[PDB]
């Protein structure tokens, strides 16, 4: 069609494979934080210019949707506003201007030349190639538009910070502009439009290679960079620092995607229907980019809101991939057939597994190494990952056997469905521990709840939707392997661990009980999705009110517990002694 | 024909630019010596590996010119025996083991994948595609087998350094194999090879994106890193060393691609005949390739010879950007008709007057500003630069005027050689007040010389060659712009300097006088070229011995002057205070 969601996924591993290079070679000390900056200024100072004037020197200029830009800057205007308005409205005086500075400008400052262009250029090289172009229009314009106001309230603040008496308004206007105008991005975009239209959009074949040359190498280096510039940046913030990132990187990976989805389609009037649906499409990834780097460079500057703005953008960084991934594959469902859109859940299914099993066997092989597992609530914990473990592999051999050896198939999928209630059930199970934590003095009873219960009630659950003879699935989905029967047993096997986790965890209103919760807590918004698409189909069976949309997000959720487990419990130090 | 000579100027531009970007960046400060570290970890155990994994996996390892390999070995093998042969019989026992080791490693390993690549790739991606994978075969290949024996010398050496009463002959062994076995480049391709048999030669397309994000970052990053390492470098070294090092540039520069060019047309009797030409000429621009920096690495981790190797290393990088630029205009020649072959060597002459001219406008402020150029014999100098900036400025028109205004064509000529025999004079001059510094007491006369015989003498010369009325020459090159008169004239212009220069420089036998004779030493192997050719052609007229090839160098040499006054003055610190 118009999207080559098929060449989403390689290109998102280029882009967070690299990123997570960049990491490991800054957590092994390969690279060390002094020396990372000449990786920085490299990057900075020469790969970046040179790919930008080189861009912006063969823009047509004369071929650009510019109704679609207006579009894009409109919804970051409005993202914009919105943030600044809310933060000088409920933060404390003391840091009200620094907040309403760089509040705005992380909620709609992205990062578009290292993750973005080759996102973009994956899903859109060979449908829509004028697609690129904007990448290079998008982010300068949006940095001179906005940054500057928000420059101009950090001023505002440092002034309050000094005191002092005298007031230079215009002077502080023009620090801010100043400070905009030295940033490369924009004066190597003035300078090459002015080369645009000098050298007539012609770049000197003489100087040809060297732009190539340095513009190229600078996609790799940047990712890399950005990995080893997420290596120790979360540092415990307080719950109410913790509200205002989620607030804040869901305007950015939430609001503005659907904003620029909305002003596209709302001044979009083009004559095509699919060339209208493909841009709104566009729209909507653009805005799912992760929080751009620069931004918590801009607050090191200005010494302001640092620790917040650094780990929000780590933080977004890590939590765009999925959701990049999942929006583009859900904005083609309406453009599939009933037949190809089953055998694209299995594709994402597969890509899910693929990435979840590395994940999950890193976490597993840390808590093993560091002896973390043989204690409390990692106990339970190293029993949920092991859960989850089976069922990726399971699934990458389920598509592999779906339609197969419907007798080898009752196996595969049996072994996937013991595993999957096991991780149902163990995330209920491991919210009472955290709850039996509070009451110390009363031993916790893994006994009877590590197999017994941890995987002897699911691996019961699943002969009970086995006793039926012969019954093998061809359906593509092992969720429908069975009758309704497969949906009731799964529907209550979620509504033990739903309601288990919630009283329990309300009930409990280094053992490590922060991160814990913060797990179920997540774990808990995934029982909700399969709760209800299991009762949902039981009551209007087959639905198709957004249901297979929502059999899509059973599937990610179900196949991506253990990369949930990862970044939380996965990056976790630990003393991992090989002797 | 078979080699792109037209695109090899902009790869070289490619090449050398991004090395003086990294050099710059490093003179600046913008990238200190250990934030320098983080981007040769990134290039050497991320960007390199990439590369060499993913150009392996491919490599079909059925169609490859073993002979053409064989015959690179073969000739690396003879260099490296010449070499360690040489200095096992004449370097002190001392410092014999050390040298005999790292000296014939010096000779034969070359900048392969950072340099060698964009230029085979420019020269052949059209015409020999097949040439490229060489790159990858040769260098390799070559690491395994002759750097084991080198290491061994060292390890040999290192034990007599411990004066170790024990022997340990095969431990010594080993751990000279054992150093080569732990490069990247030796067990990367090991793992690429295993993987080409392993996955058919089928990179996994989930994993493709990855290895070409992260091996297209390879070259840029390497050059610019290159650049960064060769800042501070060439320290002081005596005569002694510096012969050694002169030497040992000429085999791995001459001897090198020489003999690589004859193991190919002895060993190689493929029946096309372009098809041999354009292998025996890849196999001489093979062997013309720089110094690989890991020699350096070598050097350092064995701590020996670190000085020589590292200065040696810088300079042959220096060096190697005119030879290989020289050397495939030349093999070229013989495929060319004599009219595109006239048009070809202003071609050649208008490349280098454009490096030529930055490289002395460079040269230029660093004197004025450093207020140099008002002492000696500085003085002298700066004159010998302007001239040859005239020069370089009337070529780059001279092209834009032979066969043109023949009455606008008597100026731009006249100012090209006026200037041009300036430059011839003001290397004389130059070499008798290096030898009037001998006789300090005698107060030199820079007045009757600095304009009364530095361009007087040399403008007089041209109007002896003018009074001709009407002779406007519409031959391509200005040196036939007039009939034998020109030829004369300038033939005897070069014999007053030639000798001048010739018996001041033996008379003679920060004045800065040690790299002021290393100008004029440089200056007169160029006067040597020019005498000879107007010579030759005054005794056979329009001489077919090897004459253009002559006719090739004049004009390297003629517009090539300033880069080599660059090259000893341009680079020198200066203390410009613009305020
Ligand atoms: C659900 C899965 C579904 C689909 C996935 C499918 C496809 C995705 C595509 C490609 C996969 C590639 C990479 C995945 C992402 C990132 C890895 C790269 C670098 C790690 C850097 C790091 O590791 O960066 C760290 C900062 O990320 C963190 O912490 C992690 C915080 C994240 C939140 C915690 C929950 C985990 C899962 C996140 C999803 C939540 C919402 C999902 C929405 C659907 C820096 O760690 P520090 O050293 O600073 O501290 C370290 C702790 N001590
Ligand atoms: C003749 C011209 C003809 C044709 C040219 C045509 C095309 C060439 C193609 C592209 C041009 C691009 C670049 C030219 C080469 C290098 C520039 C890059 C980096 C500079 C690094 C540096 O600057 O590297 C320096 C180490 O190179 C040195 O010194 C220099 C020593 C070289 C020898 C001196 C003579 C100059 C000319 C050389 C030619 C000699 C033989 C030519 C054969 C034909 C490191 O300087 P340091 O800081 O260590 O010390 C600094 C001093 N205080
Ligand atoms: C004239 C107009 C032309 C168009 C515009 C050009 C735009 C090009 C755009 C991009 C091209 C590449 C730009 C990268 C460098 C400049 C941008 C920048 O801000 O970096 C600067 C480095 O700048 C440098 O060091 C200079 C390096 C340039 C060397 C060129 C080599 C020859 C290549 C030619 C190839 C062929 C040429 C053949 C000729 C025909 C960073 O330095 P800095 O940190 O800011 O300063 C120090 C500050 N502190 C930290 C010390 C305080
Ligand atoms: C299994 C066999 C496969 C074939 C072989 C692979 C070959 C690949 C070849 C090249 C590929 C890239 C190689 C670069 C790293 C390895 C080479 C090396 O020596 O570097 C090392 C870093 O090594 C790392 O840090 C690891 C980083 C890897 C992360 C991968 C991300 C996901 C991408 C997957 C994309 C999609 C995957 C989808 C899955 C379907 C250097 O570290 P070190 O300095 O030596 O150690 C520390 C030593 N000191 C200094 C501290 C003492
Ligand atoms: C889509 C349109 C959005 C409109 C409504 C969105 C709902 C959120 C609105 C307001 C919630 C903001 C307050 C949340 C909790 C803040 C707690 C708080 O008071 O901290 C204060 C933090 O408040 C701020 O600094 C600004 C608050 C966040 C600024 C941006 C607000 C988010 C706006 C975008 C959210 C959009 C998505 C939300 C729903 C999906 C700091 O001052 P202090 O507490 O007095 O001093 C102690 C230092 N922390
Ligand atoms: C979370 C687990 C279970 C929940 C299942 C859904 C999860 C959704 C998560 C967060 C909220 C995002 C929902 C956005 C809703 C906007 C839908 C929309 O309006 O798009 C309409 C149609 O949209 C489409 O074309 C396809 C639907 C997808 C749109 C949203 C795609 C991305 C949102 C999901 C990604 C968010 C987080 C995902 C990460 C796992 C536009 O037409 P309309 O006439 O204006 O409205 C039609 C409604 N009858
Ligand atoms: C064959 C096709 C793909 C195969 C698998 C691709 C993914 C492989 C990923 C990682 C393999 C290498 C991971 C560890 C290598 C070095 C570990 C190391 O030493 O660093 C350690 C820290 O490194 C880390 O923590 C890295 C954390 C993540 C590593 C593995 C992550 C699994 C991937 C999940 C993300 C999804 C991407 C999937 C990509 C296929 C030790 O640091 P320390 O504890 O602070 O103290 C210093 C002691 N040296
Ligand atoms: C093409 C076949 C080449 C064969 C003949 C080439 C002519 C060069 C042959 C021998 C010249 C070698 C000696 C030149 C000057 C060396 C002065 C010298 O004695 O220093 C000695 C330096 O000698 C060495 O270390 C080794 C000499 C250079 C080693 C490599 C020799 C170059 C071989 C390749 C040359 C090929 C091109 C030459 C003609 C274009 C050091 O020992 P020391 O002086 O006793 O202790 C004081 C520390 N320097
Ligand atoms: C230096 C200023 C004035 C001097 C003018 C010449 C400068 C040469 C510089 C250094 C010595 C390099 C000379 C290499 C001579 C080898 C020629 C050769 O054998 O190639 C013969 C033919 O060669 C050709 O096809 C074209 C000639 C070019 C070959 C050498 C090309 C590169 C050498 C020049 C580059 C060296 C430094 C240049 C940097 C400015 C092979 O056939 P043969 O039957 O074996 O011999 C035929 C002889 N009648
Ligand atoms: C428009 C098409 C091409 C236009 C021209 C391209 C070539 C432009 C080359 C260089 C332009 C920038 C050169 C200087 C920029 C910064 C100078 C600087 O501050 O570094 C200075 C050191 O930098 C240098 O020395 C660089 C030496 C070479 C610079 C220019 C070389 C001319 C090019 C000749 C090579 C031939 C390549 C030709 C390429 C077209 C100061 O360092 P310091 O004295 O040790 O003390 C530190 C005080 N800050
Ligand atoms: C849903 C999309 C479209 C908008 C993004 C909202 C969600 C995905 C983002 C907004 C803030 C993010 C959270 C903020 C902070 C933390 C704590 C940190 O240790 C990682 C997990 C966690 C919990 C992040 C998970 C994902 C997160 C909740
Ligand atoms: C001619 C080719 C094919 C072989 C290479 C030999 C020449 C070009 C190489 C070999 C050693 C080099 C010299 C060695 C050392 C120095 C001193 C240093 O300050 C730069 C100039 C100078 C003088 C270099 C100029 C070029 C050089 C003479
Ligand atoms: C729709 O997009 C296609 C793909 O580039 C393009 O060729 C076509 O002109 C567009 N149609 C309209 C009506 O703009
Ligand atoms: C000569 O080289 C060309 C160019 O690749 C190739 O097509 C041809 O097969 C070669 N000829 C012979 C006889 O090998
Ligand atoms: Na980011
Ligand atoms: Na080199």
């Amino acid at each position: 069609p118009s999207m080559s969601i098929t060449r989403l996924f390689p290109a998102l591993l280029e882009c967070f494979g690299i990123v997570l290079c960049g990491y490991i070679a800054g957590r092994a000390n390969v690279i060390t934080s002094t020396q990372a900056k000449g990786l920085g200024n490299f990057v900075s100072r020469f790969a970046l210019p040179a790919l930008l004037f080189k861009n912006m020197v063969v823009l047509n200029f004369s071929n650009v949707d510019w109704s679609f830009l207006y579009s894009i800057l409109i919804a970051k205007a409005s993202v914009f506003f919105i943030v600044c308005v809310l933060t000088l409205l409920v933060a404390s005086p003391d840091s009200r201007f620094s907040k309403a500075g760089l509040f705005p400008i992380f909620a709609t400052q992205s990062n578009d030349f290292a993750l973005g262009y080759p996102i973009v250029e994956a899903l859109y090289q060979t449908t829509y190639p004028e697609y690129l172009q904007y990448i290079y229009l998008v982010a300068p314009i949006s940095l001179m538009m906005l940054n500057p106001i928000g420059f101009i309230f950090c001023e505002i603040q440092k002034w309050k910070d000094t005191q002092n008496a005298s007031q230079n308004k215009i002077k502080i206007v023009g620090l801010g502009l100043l400070r905009v105008l030295q940033n490369p991005i924009v004066f190597m975009v003035f300078i090459g439009i002015a080369f645009n239209f000098i050298l007539d959009r012609k770049v000197p074949v003489y100087v040809e290679n060297f732009l190539d040359g340095l513009g190229n190498s600078f996609s790799g280096s940047a990712l890399f960079y950005l990995g080893l510039t997420m290596v120790g940046k979360i540092k415990r913030l307080k719950k109410s620092a913790f509200v205002v990132l989620i607030l804040l990187i869901t305007a950015k990976l939430l609001v503005l995607p659907l904003l620029c989805r909305e002003m596209v389609e709302l001044l979009d009037k083009g004559d095509s229907v699919v060339n209208h649906t493909s841009l709104s499409n566009y729209a909507f990834l653009y805005g799912v980019f992760p929080v751009a780097p620069g931004v918590a460079i801009f607050a090191t500057q200005f010494n302001m809101e640092v620790e917040i703005i650094t780990s929000g953008m780590v933080i977004s960084t890590f939590v765009s991939a999925p959701i990049m991934y999942v929006s583009a594959w859900l904005l083609t469902f309406p453009t599939m057939d009933p037949k190809p859109l089953a055998y694209a859940i299995q594709n994402v299914s597969f890509d899910i597994s693929i990435v979840s099993l590395i994940s999950l066997i890193w976490s597993l092989a840390i808590l093993l190494l560091s002896k973390k597992y043989k204690q409390l609530p990692h106990m339970l914990t190293t029993n949920l990952l092991i859960a989850q473990s089976i069922v990726c592999a399971g699934m990458m051999i389920w598509n592999f056997v779906k339609e197969k050896n419907f007798v080898g198939q009752i196996l595969v999928f049996v072994l996937l469905y013991s595993s999957l209630y096991s991780t149902y059930l163990w995330t209920g199970l491991l919210a009472i521990s955290l709850f039996l934590l509070k009451k110390r003095e009363r031993v916790q009873i893994p006994v009877g709840i590590i197999i017994i219960s941890g995987w002897g009630i699911p691996a019961l659950l699943v002969g009970v939707l086995l006793i039926t003879g012969k019954h093998n699935g061809d359906s593509i989905d092992s969720a429908f392997f069975y009758g309704k029967e497969q949906m009731i047993t799964t529907a209550v096997t979620l509504f033990c661990s739903i309601l288990i986790a919630g009283i329990s965890l309300m009930c409990m209103n280094d053992q490590q009980l922060t991160r814990h919760v913060l797990l179920c807590l997540l774990l808990i918004i995934g029982l909700f999705a399969n709760l209800s698409s299991c009762l949902w189909w039981l009551f209007n069976q087959e639905p198709g009110r957004l249901y297979v949309e929502l059999q899509f997000f059973c599937a990610v959720f179900n196949f991506g517990q253990g990369f949930i487990s990862f970044g939380i419990f996965g990056l976790d130090k630990h003393l991992i002694i090989l002797p």
